[PDB]
């Protein structure tokens, strides 16, 4: 019984880490404007929101308006972060045990490509993540939750989406995989913000949520397609 193929893999929050450092920013920023907020609220609500979405938050749970240079602030602040973006612990690891053990594996992210490629090289994982790196340009901007972008990476790998697994940390990027009909193991690596938790990936479909990369290819080596310990 070999379930799986070849191994899809979402890029923030799985394979790199910059959720943590953009809520670090958003921190800083409104801090030294008045407001003190958690790093957990800030992922929580800010992450992904537009933002006029974020000054509505504001208006609406801190019963707080920025000073009118907060857009200029916060653009040149997001910048000069996009430097420390850094590995998740232990996906280098795991993308050199994927390669020498000759799985096919891609990434697919709803990041700007350009960005997606900044990400790969500022956290030292260009070489390892190989050739397979698909953003939602690839798929007419029509990027996850749809499932294009993880039917289009598997077809590129020359596998049916129905025999890859996708590892995901948020909903957005898990209904992507089995929209796609892929199998979804979620990925939760503990010290990192994720869009998503435990329990919503269950209830979504995850048939198991994981919590380190060396659960992950411990999993992967359950599964056939890594050695066992
Ligand atoms: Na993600």
């Amino acid at each position: 019984d070999a379930p799986f193929d070849a191994v899809l893999f979402d890029l923030d929050g799985v394979l790199v880490e910059s959720e943590g450092i953009i809520a670090q920013v958003w921190q800083s920023v409104l801090a030294e404007r008045g407001l003190h907020l958690d790093l957990t609220e800030i992922a929580m609500y800010f992450t992904g929101q537009r933002f006029d979405g974020v000054l509505a938050y504001l208006a609406q749970q801190h019963d707080f308006v920025p000073p009118p240079d907060f857009l200029d602030v916060l653009e040149t602040r997001f910048n000069a972060a996009m430097t420390g973006v850094t590995a998740i612990e232990g996906a280098a690891e795991t993308l050199r045990a994927l390669r020498a053990a000759g799985v096919p594996f891609a990434i697919g992210s709803n990041s700007e490509r350009g960005r997606l490629h900044l990400k790969l090289r500022v956290a030292g994982l260009t070489e390892l993540a190989g050739e397979h790196i698909y953003d939602p340009s690839w798929v007419g901007g029509r990027g996850k939750p749809h499932p294009d972008l993880y039917t289009f990476a598997a077809q590129q790998l020359g596998i049916l989406p129905e025999r890859c697994v996708v590892i995901e940390d948020s909903v957005t990027g898990g209904a992507a995989g089995l929209a796609a009909g892929a199998t979804l193991w979620g990925l939760l690596v503990p010290g990192h913000p994720h869009p998503d938790g435990a329990a919503a990936l269950s209830r979504l479909g995850a048939a198991r949520v994981l919590t380190s990369h060396a659960e992950l290819r411990a999993a992967l080596a359950e599964a056939g397609l890594l050695t066992p310990a």
